[PDB]
């Protein structure tokens, strides 16, 4: 298990144009297009994200493309930002593959109302930071994948995800 068969798990892979939890459009494994609820707006963002005409459908190799930058695109983000360089560090590698996969989902500023469970992560008080993230509006819109990562940050294992 690594960062991309994580996230795979936890996003699927759509080759066409469909909404996401929040009524989104978004494509292939995860992409959000855009927050726009037109369907045009949606297409043309598609079509200037692959540099082609693409009618709303994409191929598995334009998806995983989209996803290998959105992946690298995350990670850059966080050691940019200046609050999540140090929770990231202070990291183990299996617990740094759970804190992507909450920056890929929410965006580092979703992200930001993490504050105090930040702080936890950073301190290593895993069973307490398990608690503090589980109230939050993420866990209970999205449950069953809050659990699997929490749960990945708890343990520092791969078991939620086997
Ligand atoms: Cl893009
Ligand atoms: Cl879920």
């Amino acid at each position: 298990m690594n960062i991309f068969e994580m996230l795979r798990i936890d996003e699927g892979l759509r080759l066409k144009i469909y909404k996401d939890t929040e009524g989104y459009y978004t494509i292939g494994i995860g992409h959000l297009l855009t927050k726009s609820p037109s369907l045009n707006a949606a297409k043309s963002e598609l079509d200037k994200a692959i540099g082609r005409n693409t009618n709303g459908v994409i191929t598995k190799d334009e998806a995983e493309k989209l996803f290998n930058q959105d992946v690298d695109a995350a990670v850059r983000g966080i050691l940019r930002n200046a609050k999540l360089k140090p929770v990231y560090d202070s990291l183990d590698a299996v617990r740094r593959a759970a804190f992507i996969n909450m920056v890929f989902q929410m965006g580092e500023t979703g992200i930001a109302g993490f504050t105090n469970s930040l702080r936890m992560l950073q301190q290593k008080r895993w069973d307490e930071a398990a608690v503090n993230l589980a109230k939050s509006r993420w866990y209970n819109q999205t449950p069953n994948r809050a659990k699997r990562v929490i749960t990945t940050f708890r343990t520092g294992t791969w078991d939620a995800y086997k």
